[PDB]
């Protein structure tokens, strides 16, 4: 239940942001050239969310903006993500300032998050007026999935969408819901918006078995990179500069919905191609076949990729969650937050997976089966 998107709502976003700004402009720190740039983005998100009041220039259409459920899920989201980078600089303090520390990733992490969320935000309000409700979603058969559950609705709760999902494609387990939500909810808000329904069905097409697509090609995929820059594309395969056909694909800030395979040339040069509106697994059959995609992050190894054409464990799930920000999510039913904490084991989960646990098995906490002696209230954030 979020706050009406109103003028003063919408500047206090800017203040925080502007906070944002100051802390990361600290020379220490070697932000002004280091990706994805929140230097940049924060004043362009400025920039947009002033082009979207001049749009809305009057009171009436003030009023019509302050109750667009996507725009005060934006403002909160974007309120939420600022204080949580000012709280990280606050208890990071010299760890700020070291590039490799735990601090430094989490403002990465949140770097990553203001970047998509300003993709999101120039998709949804183009030249800063609403087009949620005509958002062309790229596949048909994705497109018809959103429309039959959730209509003309621009953004909806993870968990009503995982459940709608489940009913056409079957999710087996509480860690690959967890996977599967650090995949689709980019902009990390617990709800999934018809822009990164689209980016997610554009990647892993087609949508006939489009959690398949992505359990291979993401989850256990050695070739799978996550979001790099070219310069890290190039650092990757540099070591491997020795061996033609070394490749690795990776997503891109700057191209969301789309693939980059660079990959060792016969010459020895480092390349990159981006695919059609193809299936990444194609591109990737038809490579290896002529010769170019050959080793993947220069392993001799290369998955056949054909089943996709016509199993994954909990641990690899596991390792595939750390990049992202899940820690506050319940590991059991992977749709509400942990707001619990047992004791006396220290374990975590949600209010109704503990009720759930007491009247099912309750020998034990679900986890250690150690003896629970009490249960104590908890807040979870994300990078803790
Ligand atoms: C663009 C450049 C900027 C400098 C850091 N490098 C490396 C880097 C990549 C990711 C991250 C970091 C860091 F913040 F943890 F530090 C760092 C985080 N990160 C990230 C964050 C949330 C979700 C994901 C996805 C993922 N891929 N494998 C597992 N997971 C959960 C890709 C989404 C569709 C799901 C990835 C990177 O890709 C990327
Ligand atoms: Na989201
Ligand atoms: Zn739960
Ligand atoms: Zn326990």
């Amino acid at each position: 239940k979020q706050a009406a998107a109103d003028r003063r709502t919408v500047e206090k976003t800017w203040k925080l942001m502007d906070k944002v700004v100051r802390l990361c402009q600290n020379p220490k720190l070697q932000l002004k050239n280091s990706p994805p740039y929140i230097l940049d983005i924060l004043p362009d998100t400025y920039q947009h969310l002033r082009l979207i009041l001049s749009k809305y220039d009057d009171n009436q259409k003030l009023a019509q903006l302050s109750e667009n459920e996507y725009f005060k899920i934006y403002i909160d989201s974007l309120m939420k993500k600022s204080k949580r980078a000012i709280r990280l600089f606050k208890e990071g303090k010299e760890r700020m300032y070291e590039e490799q520390s735990q601090d430094r990733r989490n403002l990465t992490k949140l770097s990553l998050i203001f970047s998509h969320m300003l993709a999101e935000i120039k998709a949804i309000f183009p030249n800063g007026q609403f087009q949620g409700d005509n958002f062309r979603i790229t596949k048909a058969d994705a497109a018809e999935f959103w429309r039959k559950f959730f209509g003309d609705k621009t953004i909806v709760p993870w968990k009503v969408f995982r459940q709608c999902l489940h009913e056409v494609h079957q999710i087996s387990s509480g860690l690959e819901a967890m996977a599967l939500k650090s995949t689709i909810d980019l902009t990390c808000n617990d709800y999934i918006s018809v822009f990164e329904f689209d980016i997610f069905t554009r990647l892993f097409q087609p949508w006939g078995s489009i959690l398949r697509n992505w359990n291979f090609l993401a989850v256990t995929h050695p070739g799978y990179m996550a979001f790099l820059t070219y310069d890290e594309v190039k650092a990757r395969l540099q070591k491997y500069s020795t061996k033609p056909g070394s490749y690795i694909f990776r997503l891109s800030c700057t191209r969301l919905g789309q693939w980059a395979i660079g990959y060792v040339t016969g010459d020895g040069n480092i390349l990159q191609t981006i695919p059609h509106n193809k299936p990444l697994f194609q591109a990737l059959i038809d490579g290896s076949r002529e010769g170019f995609y050959l080793y993947p992050d220069g392993r001799s190894y290369n998955p056949d990729l054909t089943g996709l054409c016509e199993k994954v464990t909990q641990e690899q799930y596991e390792l595939y969650c750390e990049m992202g920000s899940t820690f506050q999510l319940c590991k059991i039913c992977a749709e509400n937050d942990k707001d619990v904490k047992i004791e006396p084991c220290g374990h975590l989960m949600c209010t109704s997976c503990l009720t759930a646990w007491q009247e099912s098995d309750g020998q034990g906490c679900p986890f250690c089966r150690c003896e629970i002696k009490g249960t104590e209230p908890i807040i979870v954030d994300p990078f803790d």
